DNA sequence: ATGTGACTTATAGTCCGTG
DNA sequence: TCACGGACTATAAGTCACA
């Protein structure tokens, strides 16, 4: 899956920009630390609701997240 | 009771009706069961990103177009 | 046509760990 | 702190019999 690797790239990018650990993100997302790791390393198939939890844990608006996703989708060569 | 979910379901339906397609046509094109797509449009199915990809492919819409439409629906 | 409850099967997502 | 794995539970995927 093409889209999952882009979602998971954007998640890890924002997390690092915010200086958050995977545990910080797990805690603010109401998700397990190993699930955050799984998402980032293995581009796990998130639900819409868990994606929403994560964007909330990253403290980014949905719009900003989806604009970054679009950027990552349009990246080429 | 999810803000994002209600926006995603509204966009899938909006594009489906824009393409003049029935849920059954969408089922055919996405290889998903029509009663499964009904549940999504009715906001009663927390779909994964994989399922959303099959739906977007079924709608013959690019990810970028779908996301731009989702952004606009979020801003309304 | 679409909608829905009530399922079975597959997997999202949690919990217990390690080096 | 995080990659990685076993084993588990909660819930999504997928289906159908109605409505």
């Amino acid at each position: 899956s093409f889209l999952l690797s882009k979602v998971s790239f954007v998640i890890k990018k924002i997390r690092l920009e915010k200086g958050m650990t995977q545990e910080d993100l797990a805690y603010k997302s109401n998700l397990d630390r190993t699930y955050i790791s799984g998402i980032e390393r293995n581009s796990r198939n998130l639900t819409i609701k868990s994606l929403e939890l994560i964007m909330k844990g990253l403290e980014v608006s949905d719009v900003v997240f989806f604009e970054m996703l679009i950027k990552e989708i349009l990246k080429h060569d």
